[PDB]
């Protein structure tokens, strides 16, 4: 017998973007998105069970938060640049969704980092710097080129968009991502 396989059109969609050069799982998210917050424990599990060699990369989108969406994307890229994601990702989700005190402007956004002990000079150099600017350009262009319509969204190898609702269980969802990682 031959085993059943995941199906294009039911379980995933092939996007117009080029395939990646190595295996990668990308999650498009916003800190403003409650469901993205809810998805965090599942993302942690997903990462822990990925095949050796596969990368995982969050991409922040700028379309939630009104006039603070771009600033919040810069904040996420700053977390990457400063290598403080493990602390600052849950801090930022907590600030928005549990404390429910989202930053009204870039000054308040910066203060969220300083209040966790992030060095002010390092923050200022990163937030307004070239690496962060480059990363936010990439987040936005990837979202556009991929033709995505909302968050959260999980894309494997740059061109396989997971149809999240198609999986009947978490283990099946993981199986789907692991399968897509083998496709070019």
């Amino acid at each position: 017998s031959n085993a059943a396989q995941f199906k294009e059109g039911e379980h995933y969609q092939v996007l117009k973007t080029p395939a990646s050069s190595s295996p990668v799982v990308s999650e498009f998210f916003s800190f403003y998105c409650p469901h993205c917050n809810t998805f965090e424990p599942i993302i942690a599990q997903l990462k822990q069970q990925l095949p050796e060699g596969a990368k995982f990369q969050k991409n922040h989108v700028s379309f939630m938060g009104g006039n603070m969406g771009q600033a919040m994307s810069k904040a996420y890229a700053t977390m990457i640049a400063l290598e403080v994601e493990d602390k600052m990702v849950p801090v930022m989700f907590n600030r928005i969704h549990t404390l429910r005190k989202p930053p009204k402007d870039e000054q308040e956004l910066r203060q969220i980092f300083l209040d966790e002990g992030i060095d002010a000079a390092k923050f200022d150099a990163a937030y307004n710097g070239f690496a962060v600017d480059s990363m936010v350009h990439r987040f936005d262009k990837q979202f556009q080129d991929s033709g995505l319509t909302g968050v959260p969204a999980v894309v494997v190898n740059n061109r396989y968009l997971v149809q999240g609702q198609s999986a009947k269980s978490l283990d099946e969802y993981f199986d789907l991502v692991n399968y897509l990682l083998t496709l070019k």
